[PDB]
């Protein structure tokens, strides 16, 4: 069993597993059942942006997701990840489709991580930025149906001639582990941005996209398809 | 009226103006009377580090100040900084001494500010670092007794041959105004770190150091010395 | 007499003053007469990008400017900017029209300056990016006709409801003085990027755009319209 | 085989394989026989700093090695790495001892890489900073004798108590491969800084420290000890 922290952009209401009866963004600690959600209106066919934030002093994980036009939803949860996440983790993006389907396309992705103690110049930091993904992205660990198309976009779930398929899971985790805690740590922070394209010719769509933090050796759990977004073995 | 947000490292208790009866770090919104404080213990002669954070989605301002070897104090405040600051500001450091005194030596200072819209790109961002201040720093607005020394440190309050002077007040602000929000913006964030050296051969010390965010045209208010940290005209 | 280093995007060949007989990019030390040029082909109405690069060890200053679809020109000069620039400077963008005219539109601009010593942690960094300029850009010193427009673009040169005007000059300098050199400095570096739109309804266009490093108090010299790119007084 | 590009801090003159007859820094392209060298004076027991630099427009790889109090040596070489290196690479630090020995201690290491196309915000970027190394650094591929001591330092070659061993080789690579070229790429640059401690009780020391760039799967080649710095299998 992995340890998962996630921000979900949930495109299909699964009210049998605790979803609100609407599309939503959620903060997940160790369970598909979000600790907090906010109503979110998916603009089918438009490029969205999501910004995710945490600081071990504030101890508040927050996310905002908006579309051009200025529709934006936000969600926050007070939590001390310090004592949830292992001291080394990997960061990633995952998506799923089930019976209903959508493209789950990542157009760009940024991440910044900091570990500090007794100075400006802090014991550790990582920063990566993709404003396009290459044909063989060697710094991404691709899981399930995740791959990159020739426009330089990362399709987390299967697409056939631009057209999305049923029951697909995919994940991309950055190759290098991220040092999120130490015994001598004073502050830890991370920031993530990604842009995304949820599209379908149909109007009922599923299942969503998540940004997640996990133990370094995390892999798609068995039976994590559709509503579990490739993150959880069961409907926790 | 200036318009001040500040994190104070308050080395001298003034219980007639709301201080706890002990040394503290605090968070000041428009008043020397802190909206929150935490007990903190100055380690005379030692180099300390302060990390200040804020993100407009979490709306939680927070500070932590550590000394090497594991002692540290943290304080945070829930505040929507949009309610309070102008949308352009200047950021700086200030310190004071009264009857009692201490060096207020800044040894390094970093600041990062981001605006955000709909990309991994930043509608705007600024980042500066100083790990040593030059003898004539044209990018700092020096106010009052603030001056840099021949080690390459910033001595906010007067110093002669090592020994601190009484009744000194001094501030340093970064030359460039920072754009801390636009209504046409999705998220705004800043992060500040500084390392400092508070020292006396005396037994009582005063009055402290602050990181502060003020309107662009801010200057030391009349009678803002001593307990007012060179930030406020009165004790309101 | 201003001290000037510039990278020019020369859109009009003024051969009487040593331009080569075609549109070009140049490296200007202290004079409108570039110490090196390379053929450059302006694509009227397209968004181009320039990247400028310098490192005090390598002592080569270079620039490349490209349009989408693989069209790009590069110029380099071996030079020791130590012995040319003052310790403190300002950085900016300037543009001009003469009889012949063009839009000198800037869409985004970033700069990074580093001074290093004997650390992973630089003695001094500035880094700014603009991906859109606000309508009162309090952190840019605008000179001459330079202003920002309602789409959040910086128009260095006069535009009258869509259409560019003749005999216009305009510069935009970053408010904060940049510390490009110090004597305890082991390395100094900088990089700049800007994207630009050069558009025109006429066949013959002028005069160009330049990025430039100048003494802190630099202003538009007198009679520096047109071929002199708002940069020099004479043509020597 | 491995395709190596390296900057060597060569502490022992092996003149019978091209080394000059003094301690030196050198630029290595695919051979231990440096394409360029400069005389460099090792300071036994002192912390030194290397700054390494490259930019695909300038096509100049340069390194500077300095010690406090004004002792710098610089080397550089005109090369177009574009056509030398693979599209993906790993980056690392290597060192060795032979009969004569030294500590090869890395106190800090940072690295920055960029792939630009046409925006201010580029296609691909990586940056990591270590100002101390963890007890198990999960983001570093440790090879041969490389390991981390309890002071947060990285020991490339074997050291028993405070004492250097004989015939040691060890390397550290960053976990994530680096994207140093793409077909849509317009500019590619990198920058590396590390601080080191070469020390020995005895006067004559060996063999030295390298910053190197290799194909992703690179490991210590057979028989690459001592004078080959754990970089090349032979002295060609
Ligand atoms: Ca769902
Ligand atoms: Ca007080
Ligand atoms: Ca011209
Ligand atoms: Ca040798
Ligand atoms: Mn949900
Ligand atoms: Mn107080
Ligand atoms: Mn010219
Ligand atoms: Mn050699």
């Amino acid at each position: 069993a992995d340890t998962i922290v996630a921000v979900e952009l949930d495109t299909y209401p699964n009210t049998d597993i605790g979803d609100p009866n609407y599309q939503h963004i959620g903060i997940n600690i160790k369970s598909i059942r979000s600790k907090a959600t906010t109503r979110w209106n998916v603009q089918d066919g438009k490029v969205g942006t999501a910004h995710i934030s945490y600081n071990s002093v504030a101890k508040r994980l927050s996310a905002i997701v908006s579309y051009p036009g200025g529709s934006s939803a936000t969600v926050s949860y007070d939590v001390d990840l310090n004592n949830i996440l292992p001291e080394w983790v990997r960061v990633g993006l995952s998506a799923s489709t089930g019976l209903y389907k959508e493209t789950n396309t990542i157009l760009s992705w940024s991440f910044t991580s900091k570990l500090k103690t007794n100075s400006t110049a802090d014991a550790q930091s990582l920063h990566f930025t993709f404003n396009q993904f290459s044909q063989n992205p060697k710094d991404l660990i691709l899981q399930g149906d995740a791959s990159t198309d020739s426009d330089g976009n990362l399709q987390l779930t299967r697409v056939s001639n631009g057209s999305p398929q049923s029951n697909s899971v995919g994940r991309a985790l950055y190759y290098a582990p991220v040092h999120v805690w130490d015994k001598s740590a004073v502050v830890a922070s991370f920031d993530a941005t990604f842009t995304f394209l949820i599209k379908s010719t149909d109007s009922d769509i599923a299942d969503g996209i998540a940004f997640f933090i996990a133990n370094t050796d995390s892999s798609i759990p068995h039976g994590s398809g559709g509503r579990l977004l490739g993150l959880f073995p069961d409907a926790n």
